[PDB]
RNA sequence: CCAAGAAAAGGACUGGAAGAAAUCAUCCAAGUUGGGGACUAUUUUCUGCCGUAUAGGCAG
């Protein structure tokens, strides 16, 4: 490696909104309220010492309640219904490095890029984060409705409409006339990927039929601790509109990080993926899969490139011949950072 | 043990809110009055010419206590996914079920608001079933349910026993009930809490305030179905880990006994093999009914 | 019961004049805060007559 190396972020959206119609005006936001609630005193350590010696709390000292302060949001009365929207750019800009400071690793990055766009390969990831936004997984926690509708309109004059998303998974086969759409969609993609100024703007909105008074969970703040007793010890992000109202919304990162969880390549059995990570981290389970020590990380392949081209420049393409490893690399390249140090 | 383990909630009603009916519009808040004489005087009650008060909410029930939200130690996940499923098959969730259920017909949620001329409970599902009890002041915890009556809580009870054991079903009730009313018979939504008191109310989508019931309220309310200590049902007390009592001011499975959640949660070892022997016992009962009420089980 | 004992440093005074700190410039690239919850209790505010009246005035 060399000293300076780094990628631009190729793909990417803004942030999404929660709002609702009425009769006389077209856009009211959702808004969030703070209150003041009675919770349990409960859970270890309320009552012990290292599990050995219970404290010495007489009886009635737990009865007490524990107050804390919180913000929360619900759908107000008779609505019946709720929308969500963002828009998304897609830019041709895992092509070439923002940074390099070595001639010859230049050469072979643009190589490689180039030797893999001519055998096919844009179509896999096209394809794969198009079933992510099709399928509505970027709704996080607020998926439970009573029935989800998912239109999407582009720069380049179509539209795809999804009359009911509640039910399409990663792995199985989709309904008809809707496998169709997600071929359609591929395609659109897979080009604004690869060729370069053509301006692809997505503008997608959802649909969420929801209960009488159904709560929503809109991102939440990472906070300090208040000692004030009045600052919220949970509080919600929001917007400000254009004439000062508040609205709730989902930040930028968090809508990304759900479209770009596509990554079941590693130990040879697919199970769900992961988010794209350098070293194959894994949130719910704490832990990693692609540890430095087993040799399948980023920076363990990233030295291999020669050996890639070459092998790329004796296949033919078109069918299923790039392996594992190729595809891993295309994929962290497509989520640019800083690669450096070397 | 280890450091982190989470459950996320399985159950959850939203608000419920107080409306009545006119011949000119179907929803008209119940309101209340306020004179500021700051340090404040208000009050609620049914106002003249109406006959029924109606109150309304809504509940989804989830699959959600099949696994672990975190856990961070692979062989405390092993075990606990081996007690769901070693439990699901023998059944039991139909005894949760059961409880469940039979408080969602009883009306116990109204609290303080129950005594009335006549309750008459309605309930409706994403699945097309209805159900109803024409009278709700007369069923017990604890006796026999008269005809017909006794039926549709073992269909409801078998509705519910799947939205908590399978995956991916979308279920969703919707609970309407209605109070015959008093000449003006005063009306108990929730209190404020503050650092005089202060009622609690809703925004409607025109404006206009009404009064309801906040949500941890008609929950608290459901999942009181805690009998198994002692040998003496009584009546049940709300799902607790320390199993406190309010009322009067102390706690029936204080940790110096034995008998709470913490101690039980160490030995699924033994309660897996025992499954495996089977006569469900009140210790796996209580150990299930505490991860449904999901919360954090940390710091081992 | 002290290298012991005693003690008026005072009166007067002009620092001034004059000055140019200036010319040039890319801080950039990536990112999931999350899981659970009872403000009402041993409360104090009932029962009536006049007045078209949920207005306003009154006995107990």
């Amino acid at each position: 490696l060399c000293t300076h190396l780094s990628y631009s972020r190729s793909l990417s959206p803004g942030k999404a909104v929660f709002f609702y119609k009425t009769a006389e005006s077209d856009f009211v936001p959702l808004r969030i309220e703070v209150a003041k609630i009675s919770g349990q005193k409960c859970g270890y350590t309320e009552g012990f010492d290292a599990n050995l010696k219970p404290k010495n709390i007489e009886r009635y000292e737990l009865a007490y309640s524990n107050p804390q302060t919180i913000e929360a949001c619900y759908v107000p009365p008779n609505v019946d219904e709720l929308y969500c929207r963002f828009s998304l750019r897609v830019e041709a800009n895992s092509m070439r490095p923002y940074v390099c400071s070595n001639p010859d690793v230049l050469r072979v990055m643009i190589g490689l890029a180039q030797a893999y766009q001519r055998l096919g390969g844009y179509n896999e990831l096209a394809r794969r984060y198009s079933a992510n936004v099709l399928r509505g997984i970027w709704l996080w926690r607020n998926q439970y409705t009573q029935g989800t509708k998912i239109e999407i309109k582009t720069s380049l004059g179509s539209t795809y409409h999804i009359p009911d998303a509640r039910r399409l998974s990663w792995s199985g086969d989709w309904p008809e006339l809707e496998q169709k759409q997600l071929e359609q969609l591929t395609s659109e993609m897979a080009k604004a990927l690869s060729q370069p100024d053509i301006f692809w703007f997505a503008d997608v909105t959802a649909s969420l039929k929801t209960g009488f008074c159904q709560e929503i969970f809109p991102s939440q703040k990472f906070t300090e601790r208040p000692d004030d007793h009045s600052v919220a010890s949970r509080q919600l992000a929001t917007v400000e509109c254009s004439d000062g109202q508040l609205a709730a919304c989902i930040n930028p990162q968090k809508i990304g990080a759900a479209l770009q969880k596509i990554d079941d390549w590693w130990a040879n059995d697919a199970d769900l993926p992961l988010r794209v990570h350098e070293y194959g981290a894994n949130h719910e389970a704490l832990t990693a899969l692609r540890h430095p020590a087993t040799g399948q990380d980023f920076y363990h392949l990233l030295t291999k490139a020669e050996q890639f081209v070459t092998v790329l420049e004796s296949s033919e393409g078109g069918g299923v011949e790039l392996p594992g490893e190729v595809h891993y690399l295309m994929a962290v390249l497509v989520k640019g950072g800083l690669f450096q140090k070397g």
